[PDB]
């Protein structure tokens, strides 16, 4: 399977004062074909190092993709670095010119002469039109390979791409992904309990990244081979999976809360709001989710229901019980969650950060989850939120 | 002047599933030293790719900085692609084992076969500790070169680079940057060594960069030109800013929040040492939960109003006894409520002299009213 190249040009890529979703989004548009995309770079406007790295990402590909460095200014270079990379030279198209004079004049202004550069292309390039800016792109075929330049904005370089992508003759491979969302099954566990099904392979693979709500398993490639290798995964990690997709824990309470018609309320120490701000940021929240309480002091633990017998250990299962159900009598809800614990990053009633108890309450019952994140503060404080949430949805 | 180069590694990373700020992050840490940055790179979670660019980024640089692919995970090939881009062999370390395994008994479990994997190193590495997983870093010195292998998440490696940085023994440049953090205030009317203004939600930065004498020239004579706008500077936040004052006057702070749904006290309690001033709130998310906690009666049809903010600032002060009080009400989005339009917002703080309110109308999405309206109310106290 050959390779495809991905390049966007500009100093201010490297530093993030831009930030580079045009090579990601390039990148996710060659899906459906088979090509390989092994790296992605950033590249600063220098006409060496880009000709420099050009001609590498060339030389092993059969696609190269840049975008940016189109503009009129001497930092916009990608021309002559292509240029030079290729060993063609640049040519004035007299045409092009015309329509770059146009784009002013239809704006009441003379063309800048900076703005003649734009009208460069070099022997092996046809155009791309770009009614939308002043750059036009180029689609250069040569010794069976693409290259094609994009200008930078996403609104002139989107449909640009849209258009010529399907006219490379790229090979095609039907191609699937499947993301699996877990709680509470941790990375090596994932390996044990997948074993040879963890493939790593070129029609298909299986990779796996932690998230502050958990491991996600993403499997991707082939459709065929991804179809049934992720619902061996998904067999294996039944219990641990809450969601698919673009499922986040938020939404998940959302569908349960809805398909019971329950009601929902809070009890928040360590995580100070956030399990609140959490699970109100999906619209339509207010359906089900009554309130809640942040008990940070030990005098709002006090009012708003924890026995006084537990107020010298806080950070505990039983205080955290406490809370849940505080939580539920106070606000009249079906269900309630609490948060206890120590975020770090000192010790509180001895215990070490990222000790952490979560506690669900409903009208049959409470139950609660000890957890020992490792991370700083405001990570094991994002971690207990998604605990919190996890409870609901398993 | 000698190259850095510096790889992100994850193939999420290639396809933006996890937009990549680490290696744009290193970027801007490396601008006081006197190294090139030429490029940057992502690079898939695969050996043999790996390994190639590893090879050639240290071939032509003075320093290499990577940043992922220390789990425990077949997709996890950061270790085994450095050592065979660098010819040397992996070599577990028993002493690190002993801490990866103490690290798992003091959470309660037995360690995994597959964490052994990651106390591995080669000939040439030192071990940079890592007090946040059980992943520790690398830092290779080589032929007068450094190659420094870093963990993905950015809170763990940040610590593990901000303590490597300085020993590496790069060659220095005058370089420095000020932060300027205004609130209350346009680009445009502000505009009225390089100067610029990054609109945020907390309020228009003005960054002031080149050459640190420069800098510190010019961005006292910024601060002068907008002395009554500017509530803070650097890592100065305003949850810091306001913990500032609360410690400063040796009073409390308490919350009643709608829209925001508890993320200004979350912002609050961001801040170490939240507990000595901030003694809680209410989310307040239905009219059940308003009237139970202190708004009267005749103001809960009508929340999106300057009455509304300023009866929850007093409820929650009566509620907590607190000193001070902020609350929240108004439109979120993505639906306008009461005739309003999404981002119709106001905050209020009551305090020992009464209260006020400031009306909003905020651009953005549902999130990003929120954030601004968790600012808007720190705000309050502190500008
Ligand atoms: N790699 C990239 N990813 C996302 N946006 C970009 C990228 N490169 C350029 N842009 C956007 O396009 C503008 C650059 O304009 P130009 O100088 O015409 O390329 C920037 O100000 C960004 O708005
Ligand atoms: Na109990």
């Amino acid at each position: 399977m050959e390779r495809a190249e991905i390049l966007g040009v500009g100093t201010e890529l490297l530093y993030g004062e831009t930030l580079d979703t045009n090579t990601a989004e390039i990148a996710r548009s060659l899906k459906p074909y088979a090509l390989k995309v092994e790296r992605t770079l950033r590249v600063a406007d220098e006409v060496a190092p880009l000709a420099r790295e050009v001609e590498e990402a060339f030389a092993r590909a059969r696609l190269v993709v840049l975008s940016g460095g189109l503009g009129p200014t001497p930092d916009d270079v990608t021309r002559e670095a292509v240029a030079l990379a290729l060993g063609e030279p640049l040519e004035l198209d007299e045409a092009v010119l015309g329509e770059i004079e146009a784009f002013f004049r239809a704006r009441g202004r003379a063309m800048p002469e900076a703005n003649r550069k734009q009208a460069m292309r070099i022997p092996s390039a046809t155009w791309l039109k770009n009614p939308r800016g002043t750059a036009p792109g180029w689609w250069v075929r040569k010794g069976g390979k693409d290259l094609v330049l994009l200008p930078g904005p996403p609104p002139e370089w989107r449909p640009m791409w849209q258009e010529v992508l399907p006219r490379l003759g790229l090979p095609r491979r039907p191609y699937a992904e499947r993301v699996l969302k877990t709680w509470g099954i941790g990375e090596s566990e994932i390996v044990e309990r997948l074993g040879p099904l963890f493939v790593r392979e070129e029609e298909v693979e299986v990779g796996t990244y932690p998230k502050v709500h958990g491991v996600e398993v993403v499997v991707r490639g082939r459709e065929d081979r991804v179809a049934e290798l992720a619902e061996r995964i998904k067999k294996k990690l039944l219990k641990e999976v809450w969601g698919e997709g673009e499922m986040t824990l938020a939404e998940a309470v959302k569908r349960r809360m809805e398909r019971e018609g329950a009601t929902l309320s809070t009890m928040e120490s360590l995580t100070g709001g956030l399990l609140g701000a959490e699970i109100t940021r999906v619209p339509g929240a207010s359906r089900f989710y009554l309130g809640g309480v942040v008990s940070y002091s030990v005098g709002a633990k006090a009012r708003f229901g924890v026995p006084q017998d537990l107020l010298s250990r806080t950070v505990s299962a039983e205080t955290a019980r406490a809370m849940a159900e505080a939580a539920r009598s106070l606000f009249g809800s079906t269900y309630a969650l609490a948060t206890t614990g120590v975020a770090g990053p000192d010790p509180l009633e001895g215990e070490p950060p990222g000790t952490v108890y979560v506690a669900l309450a409903g009208p049959t019952g409470a139950e609660v989850r000890r957890y020992r994140f490792p991370g700083d503060r405001e990570t094991v404080r994002l971690r207990s939120v998604y605990a919190a949430l996890a409870l609901l949805v398993t």
